[PDB]
């Protein structure tokens, strides 16, 4: 089945705030999401298991999503992806977000 990727989060200060979404389409269904980040310059996942839940979209485009990530470290620049994990088991990760310097 076809895998349509969710986009990159948009990356904004609170803590980091992540927003990304999954625009309408006829592939396949999205179980969960996994977070992804890493330093300016390896990728690690955090522990947030994100379920797609209901409804199915929230908009005409398809459908948003918003999360947390906490604990990171600030002074340092990062990256996020969102990572989707299908209904038949497979996966696919999101183009990687613009770089955000995590002010202390």
């Amino acid at each position: 089945g076809s895998t349509y990727p969710p986009t990159p989060p948009n990356v904004t200060r609170l803590s980091v705030m992540l927003r990304w979404m999954v625009p309408r389409n006829d592939g396949l269904p999205i179980v969960i999401f996994k977070v992804q980040y890493r330093m300016v310059g390896n990728w690690q996942t955090t522990n947030d298991n994100i379920p797609y839940g209901k409804p199915k979209w929230n908009s005409e485009l398809g459908k948003s999503f918003t999360a947390s990530v906490t604990d990171l470290k600030p002074q340092h620049t990062y990256r996020f992806r969102i990572l989707a994990v299908y209904s038949n088991n497979d996966n696919k990760e999101s183009n990687t977000s613009a770089k955000f310097y995590l002010q202390p």
